């Protein structure tokens, strides 16, 4: 499904993301935005052999099984497939754990060098929230 910029607002808001471990709900839109497009069918494979998956990009090195990345943790407890899902609760569930493991959103390669630091905020402006 490819979402809308204030419906997918709405939705990561009512799975609790809004300022979940201090991160505004504008960091997460924006996230998402640089990370899949909206699009929680985007997959892409990265270098090391492991496929990052959904509207968050969640990779198969430590997060999700997909049955094929060598040696991976799957620390989420999840196939990859279920990151695809129009439903973004599995995705939410999964950043949720990946937020609270110490290094917060730098997990994300595409939030730390076009979020970070940035008007987050102009993500939500405009949706009824």
């Amino acid at each position: 499904k490819v979402f809308g910029r204030c419906e997918l607002a709405a939705a990561m808001k009512r799975h609790g993301l809004d300022n979940y471990r201090g991160y505004s709900l504008g960091n997460w839109v924006c996230a998402a935005k640089f990370e899949s497009n909206f699009n929680t069918q985007a997959t892409n494979r990265n270098t090391d052999g492991s496929t990052s998956y959904g509207i968050l990009q969640i990779n198969s090195r430590w997060w999700c099984n997909d049955g094929r990345t060598p040696g991976s943790r799957n620390l989420c407890n999840i196939p990859c497939s279920a990151l695809l899902s129009s439903d973004i609760t599995a995705s939410v569930n999964c950043a949720k754990k990946i937020v609270s493991d110490g290094n917060g959103m730098n997990a994300w390669v595409a939030w730390r060098n076009r979020c970070k630091g940035t008007d987050v905020q102009a993500w939500i402006r405009g949706c009824r929230l």
